[PDB]
């Protein structure tokens, strides 16, 4: 019943950023999710000399 | 009944920030969320000479 | 049974910053989760030469 993974990872971020998600995983019947006025206003500056592989 | 994961791992992050969420994994029913007036005026500034293997 | 896991791991990051959540695994039915007001005006800033393996 074998399960096997050999996995192997080389992978590159020059800046990683995580979820910024206002209401989430909420189990539950009956309830209330109120999300009110949100904006984003947020920039994203990205310049490389050479991007990709060999 | 052989389970293997031989993981191997290299990556590279130059900056790394976690996740910013509000409301997150609340279990149960009738319950009440609110989120009242988020703002994301974050900047991210990411410059490169050459970006990846090989 | 054998479960082997041999995971080796080289990974680098320069700088790593954690979760920044507000409201965050709350079990129980009938409860109240309120966020108001929130503000991400956060800066990351990277430079670098050369990201990647080889």
């Amino acid at each position: 019943v074998q399960i096997i993974n050999k996995k192997l990872d080389l992978s590159n971020v020059q800046s990683k950023c995580g979820s910024k998600d206002n209401i989430k995983h909420v189990p539950g019947g009956g309830s209330v999710q109120i999300v009110y006025k949100p904006v984003d206003l947020s920039k994203v500056t990205s310049k490389c000399g050479s991007l990709g592989n060999i």
